RNA sequence: AGCUUUGCGCAGUGGCAGUAUCGUAGCCAAUGAGGUCUAUCCGAGGCGCGAUUAUUGCUAAUUGAAAACUUUUCCCAAUA
């Protein structure tokens, strides 16, 4: 169904972003800035700073290629 | 026909700032730069390197000079 998007990112992240976005058409009609925020759980900072909780983070960030980078 | 909006030059007057302005045959960037607020939201340059009195010229003092110093075979000691 989505060969190019499965080539760029793994099919697990592909499925997790396609399901949460409402389908391939809805995800394709979504701005690029709103795709990085798909599946971003509002983790509650437990005393720690907001940066430690990694705010505004979604499937893309936790994908394999992005997680293969230094944290900075 | 007057008035008026925006952009752009050309000038004139005035104010403020000098820890900053400028450069890019370097790289990257609306096919997304860059993200602490408020992020299914913000949207523009950034990075590297180089120049410098932290933009650069003239103008006028002062100093350093510069022009000169005898810029020319002395002394301790020996003998006639």
């Amino acid at each position: 169904i989505a060969p190019n998007l499965s080539i760029i990112i793994g099919a697990s992240t592909a499925a997790k972003i396609m399901g949460v976005a409402g389908g391939l058409t809805n995800l394709s009609k979504m701005p690029a800035c709103n795709i990085m925020l798909l599946g971003a759980q509002r983790k509650t900072l437990s005393g720690f700073s907001s940066t430690s909780v990694l705010p505004h983070t979604g499937y893309i960030y936790h994908s394999d290629i992005v997680q293969s980078l230094p944290p900075d």
